[PDB]
């Protein structure tokens, strides 16, 4: 079910051949070790998750790949070095409040080399639980609760809950600026012309007028 929010973090992401890339809220590390796959010279994960990281790293030892985990909270990391590359999918909607939003983009700042860029993957800050539920998506959104600035959903997987944050763009372009990137870009996710025909007619409408997710690219 992931397969346009793939196919989109790597258009975003293109060639990584002989790059160094830093994968932030990383999980079992599901695209630093695909990032390896396709080329990368070096990849590092940093999840906050201690579990999560056992996990990759139990990953990593069942196909030999030489990726390495870090468990360290991104908005008060200390800091890995500088990257080619610094991919974050789901990490962003996991910020508590816009200034812990704003502290890991000065983080991924601080991580990139001068010619970098960040890859994000958050959600989307237009998306409205009353235009329609995820759930035939991948993710059942439970509710949708003023937080703030923002707001805070309580969702599941179709059935492993969590939750989650959606900051405003406003507030997301501001932490963008203020930590630093002189250019930055929302990417709608890309669904293709064959998702359409595989699937029952109007099956992606809730996904094209309501989408969850959007990409995001950030460069020094
Ligand atoms: N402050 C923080 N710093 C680092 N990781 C965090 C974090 N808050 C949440 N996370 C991690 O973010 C992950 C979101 S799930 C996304 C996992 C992976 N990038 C994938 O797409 O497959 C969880 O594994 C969670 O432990």
């Amino acid at each position: 079910q992931r397969a346009i929010e793939v196919r989109t973090i790597f258009h975003m992401i293109g060639d990584v051949s002989g790059k160094s890339v830093l994968d932030l809220a990383c999980g079992f590390g599901f695209f630093g070790r695909e990032i390896y796959r396709r080329g990368a010279a070096k990849v590092v994960g940093v999840d906050i998750s201690e579990k999560m990281i056992e996990l990759a790293r139990e990953e990593s030892r069942k196909y030999g790949d030489p990726l390495e985990f870090h468990v360290r909270d991104v908005a008060n990391m200390e800091p890995l070095g500088q990257f080619d590359l610094v991919n974050a999918a789901w990490l962003f909607n996991y910020a508590d409040s816009v200034e812990n939003l704003r502290k890991m983009f000065k983080v991924v700042r601080a991580s990139l080399k001068p010619d970098g860029k960040l890859v994000a993957y958050t959600v989307d800050p237009d998306f409205s639980l009353a235009k329609g539920n995820f759930a035939k998506y991948g993710v059942n959104v439970l509710n949708e609760r003023a937080w703030g600035p923002g707001y805070r959903h309580d969702a599941e997987f179709v059935p492993s809950q969590f939750s989650f944050y959606r900051w405003s763009r406003a507030d997301y372009e501001s932490a963008i600026a203020d930590a630093g990137f002189s250019h930055f870009e929302w990417q709608k996710p890309l669904l293709e012309a064959d998702d359409i025909a595989t699937h029952p007619p109007g099956f992606w409408d809730v996904f094209q007028n309501n989408c969850l997710q959007t990409g995001l690219v950030c460069k020094p």
